[PDB]
């Protein structure tokens, strides 16, 4: 239980996750500074804006 965590796709960072949590997780947003995507373990209830998706498998979340 592994996923990405890393912003907008900079150099590529994983996390290991927490026993049990089997997602992960892609949001993409934008505003003044840009378009963001972050990436986490997870599912996030996502959110006005939003921006959302989350598989379960192993860095996944790209």
């Amino acid at each position: 239980r592994i996923c990405f965590n890393q912003h907008s796709s900079q150099p590529q960072t994983t996390k290991t996750c927490s026993p049990g949590e089997s997602s992960c997780y892609h949001k993409q947003w934008s505003d003044f500074r840009g378009t963001i995507i972050e990436r986490g373990c997870g599912c996030p209830t996502v959110k006005p804006g939003i921006k959302l998706s989350c598989c379960e498998s192993e860095v996944c979340n790209n």
